[PDB]
C-alpha cells in the first residue's frame, strides 16, 4: 500500500507514534517519507551484508526481524520480516517503537539524521488534522 499523506499521519496517530519516546508524527512522517516514500512494500536489498530494508520503515533484516536468508543475523522486534510488508502497518509501528526504545532513539535511522534531523518538518502533518 502507498498511503497518501494525510492517510498515513493520522494512521500513526491511531497507532499510538505521536510524542511516542518524545516523537512528534512530523519527524514519523518524514522518516517513512525519505525511508520509502509511504510505501509498506519497499524493500532495498543490501549486497554487501545480505540483509534487507523491510517496508515503509525500511527496518533491516540483520537485527530487528527474521527472514531467515539473512546469514546469522538476530531479530529484536520478534517478527518475521514479512509482518513489515503487510498493508496494515501495525506490526511496522510496533517495531519502529522498538526502534526507538534503544539510546539514540530515531537517530538509528541515517535518512532521519540527514533529512529529519534539525529540519522544519512541519510541512509533513500540514492539514492533517492530527
Amino acid at each position: 500500500k502507498v498511503f497518501e499523506r494525510c492517510e498515513l499521519a493520522r494512521t500513526l496517530k491511531r497507532l499510538g507514534m505521536d510524542g511516542y519516546r518524545g516523537i512528534s508524527l512530523a519527524n514519523w512522517m518524514c522518516l517513512a517519507k525519505w525511508e520509502s516514500g509511504y510505501n509498506t512494500r519497499a524493500t532495498n536489498y543490501n549486497a554487501g551484508d545480505r540483509s534487507t530494508d523491510y517496508g515503509i520503515f525500511q527496518i533491516n533484516s540483520r537485527y530487528w526481524c527474521n527472514d531467515g536468508k539473512t546469514p546469522g543475523a538476530v531479530n529484536a522486534c520478534h517478527l518475521s520480516c514479512s509482518a513489515l510488508l503487510q498493508d496494515n502497518i501495525a506490526d511496522a509501528v510496533a517495531c519502529a517503537k522498538r526502534v526507538v526504545r534503544d539510546p539514540q532513539g530515531i537517530r538509528a535511522w541515517y535518512a532521519w539524521r540527514n533529512r529529519c534531523q534539525n529540519r522544519d518538518v512541519r510541512q509533513y502533518v500540514q492539514g492533517c488534522g492530527v
